[PDB]
């Protein structure tokens, strides 16, 4: 007796900052908006997207370690390999808007994405 997760909506902009730690070109050539949509889809969708359009991916995936309580996936490319971690699985909508919020803080991009949709 228990709901799945809870859904979100962001508005990828990417006249806001690319990085500078992000690749400014694949940071115009990625979806405009993720949502609406599931929490934890979203969130990881802005961060796996951010990991792959990473400058120097290799320290980038540093700013996220492998969590392992079984949430959500995030690949990348390191050394020529391909690399997954594992994230925490969320339940709540604030959640989703927070936890790329802590990794785009360490990557000092802002203004890539806006939750506050346009109703």
């Amino acid at each position: 007796g228990s709901h799945m997760m809870s859904t979100v909506c962001v508005y990828v902009n990417k006249h806001g900052n690319f990085g500078p730690h992000l690749d400014p070109k694949r940071i115009q050539q990625l979806p405009d908006h993720f949502g609406p949509g599931p929490v934890n889809v979203v969130l990881r969708r802005i961060v796996q997207a951010c990991v792959d359009c990473a400058l120097e991916t290799k320290t980038v995936f540093g700013y996220l370690k492998p969590d392992n309580r079984g949430g959500e996936v995030i690949t990348a490319s390191f050394d020529g390999e391909t690399h997954s971690i594992q994230l925490p699985p969320v339940n709540s909508a604030s959640f989703a808007l927070r936890f790329l919020e802590n990794f785009c803080h360490s990557l000092q991009c802002d203004n890539l994405l806006s939750s506050q949709p346009f109703s």
